[PDB]
């Protein structure tokens, strides 16, 4: 009887950051309440000034990471303000029934709805907008995120022993298909409806123009680099709603990886690179052992370094010469 | 001594349906006999009327699913009637030797052959035509299917306990490369030989024009939707002979998934989406818990909803509000 | 104290062959010393005479396979002779820190460096050149290879029992993006710098022009076919530094496969085809049971048979009619 369970209201945070939560559940099952507001907005995605009409959950690409525990109830209030122009909804891959919620959450501008579902399966899952006849257009305009359903006793390794992360980050990888003129320049539009017909043609090539983390080329670099220290245990959650990716931490590894993201499965160990299929979220656990700059990339290196799928970690601490050292520095023969 | 084993003649059925068989073997090893007739035919693949010269096993794309048990002998009679125009053969990925049978099964129009092989490995496997110098052309004209080799004691879960399906369906996913004129319209040809030179150029782009289940856009929709009831255990076998796919059941999950399709391996649990590599068959097991319409898709959503890789399940039974419910229906703020 | 460990100098061999080594370690941890010389050179990659400016470790594409044991130290001397024109470095996916070594190994023409790192994780790993701002260009010009870190007690199966190979081969799969004129002919250049600007445009299409094993179309065919005998246990190591592949042995299987190549994980059994993600090395173990010619392919069959990703095995021994036999040879109906 859902009437009698405890409730908790959670306020979401902007990716790559994740809202506060407990790894090991301290309470019994709860109704966890979230609110998202849909926001259509112009977004600049590269250094040359390319602009698109992004379609967002809560103003970000990706939308925010939600965190609950197995057998919690997720109650989402979804608001589509009358400043928007399109119909939207939400499909949770974590949910059972009604196209993941999409059939029950159709809201025109000016409408809201509240959905509840039971988180019966632990893992990281994609959520995304999926309106009938316009699914890939909404998804590839940035209208996707992820939800994590932790086991009630937290993460465990391949031998059933506890794994505990010190930091968690969320990297949402987005494939964009920006329309082009005859010469190859990107087009601009005053409204999303205006872009629709060209967008469909651009999607059919199956060749993205940009592939980005956190909504833009270089978004997770410079001062927006991810941070950690030597000895810290980091969980990196990574989603791709539409297209396969192959993450890789340059200078590191995935010590424990759930590539398809479902925690009842034992993790893969010692991965250099792993495949996250389009429509899936994965998680990798790593303990940093060396300081410095790491790159975190889709290891199609054209996708990484030419089209934008590359971020950084800045890691502090002491260098360990036993793991690696320069015996003879670059010099003349 | 093969002379002394029992024999059984099996008559194949049209996909997505599967011929009758036992899950748990009731007899010892047998010689299981199948006959396939090759058929080159015009096929209409989309709603706009696009036409190709399909190359088929038994008149369908995909060719039919064969079902045997580990350590059975498969004896296939393969007939290439003189109404066809090309040389064909068959390569079973389930078989050991002679390029999977391809080197022993070359039949010109007007010829037949009979191959026997031992099913030494349990799993779902691709079979396809593979004539020397023309392999991708035959495969991508629809000349592929699958065979399932069940363990003698049936399917089992990750803990070694029996899994029993109530219904089984076969979804053969096909990538097509239809040649185009300068403006982008699809070309028509009077014969397959006539299409050959353009077909090779269209294949080299690596960009399909259509990706379909069961041979056509919308083939598994409307009245040809797959059916089940709440509480039924369904096995979905899925093959792709040429190209990676990532199936996903919208509103559901793969409770137990053998993504690369080999049953000596434990299944992956609770998958939202899984990768079936090109040249592979996979199987997913799901117990339906909610009624309604489900979509079954390749979760590259451009491939699904723009190029044709999308089917439906119509599921009957009672809605369960504990799993999902609309708390506040879409309405004005 | 590294001062006190034994050292051994290893001389590398040309792929697909692998330098001599022990499977089960006979000594304790050692410092294993390797030398590679960088070599920029013209390479002919197809039968039509297409030419590129390859960038190589030790004169081959791929660069040679290095073999060590878990907790050995790898000491690489890397030489960039003044006959070369570009800056190069090396990133080992096996290594921890400093972008896999890349930040410590930058050598201009005329320079050398020596790096040491500890092989803390068993598996097959990619290594590749990765100079800042030019990473995909170097990688897709052929500047990648692999290293194998064997467990100290060798390979084991899914039940922890020893697996021992009789032969090992290394297949390095390379995606090339050769620039084209308006009509589709491949361009030639006098120097690598000269090709740079066109190369970047050709890479951005994400569509390779050639995909090859061992540096050329048909390189592992004819007299350069891989060899084995019925009853021999073969380990095939396969790397792709940039792009997903799906190997398959036509007429065989992967009896034990580490698709993502990390040996602390149990292998997958009985694979027909398996996915090696771009940026990864994998290994497959197979015991040959039938003689004859086998093809070893990327099972995107367009990539295999049109773009070049296809090699052969020539296997000697006696045919086994129990596994496969032609009951009725192709003949007239
Ligand atoms: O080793 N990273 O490309
Ligand atoms: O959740 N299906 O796209
Ligand atoms: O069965 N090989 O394509
Ligand atoms: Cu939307
Ligand atoms: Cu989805
Ligand atoms: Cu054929
Ligand atoms: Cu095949
Ligand atoms: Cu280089
Ligand atoms: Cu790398």
């Amino acid at each position: 009887d859902i009437s009698t369970l405890p409730r908790v209201k959670v306020d979401l945070v902007k990716p790559p950051f994740v809202h506060a939560h407990d790894q090991v559940a301290k309470t019994g099952p709860r109704v966890v309440e979230f609110t998202m507001t849909i926001e259509e907005k112009k977004l600049v995605i590269d250094r040359e000034g390319t602009e698109i009409h992004a379609m967002t959950f809560n103003g970000s690409v990706p939308g925010p990471l939600m965190v609950v525990h197995e057998n919690d109830y997720v109650e989402l209030r979804l608001i589509n303000p009358d400043t928007n122009t399109l119909l939207h909804n939400i499909d949770f891959h974590a949910a059972t029934g009604a196209l993941g919620g999409g059939a029950l959450t159709q809201v025109n501008p000016g409408e809201e709805t509240t959905l509840r579902f039971k988180a019966t399966k632990p893992g990281v899952f994609v959520y995304h907008c999926a309106p009938e006849g316009m699914v890939p257009w909404h998804v590839t305009s940035g209208m996707n995120g992820a939800i994590m359903v932790l086991p009630r006793d937290g993460l465990k390794d391949e031998k059933g022993q506890p794994l505990t992360y010190d930091k968690i980050y969320y990297v949402g990888e987005q494939d964009f298909y920006v329309p082009k003129d005859e010469a190859g320049n990107y087009k601009k539009y005053e409204t999303p409806g205006e872009a629709y017909e060209d967008a469909v043609k651009a999607m059919r090539t199956l060749t993205p123009t940009h592939i980005v983390f956190n909504g833009a080329v270089g978004a997770l670099t410079g001062d927006h680099a991810l941070t950690a220290a030597v000895g810290e245990r980091v969980l990196v959650v990574h989603s791709q709603a539409n297209r396969d990716t192959r993450p890789h931490l340059i200078g590191g590894h995935g010590d424990y990886v759930w590539a398809t993201g479902k925690f009842r499965n034992p993790p893969d160990l010692d991965q250099e690179t792993w495949l996250i299929p389009g429509g899936t979220a994965g998680a990798a656990f790593y303990t940093f052992r060396q300081p410095g700059v790491y790159a975190y990339v889709n290891h199609n290196l054209i996708e990484a370094f030419e089209l934008g799928a590359a971020g950084h970690f800045k890691v502090t601490g002491e260098w360990n010469d036993d793991l690696m050292t320069s015996v003879v520095k670059p010099a003349s023969m």
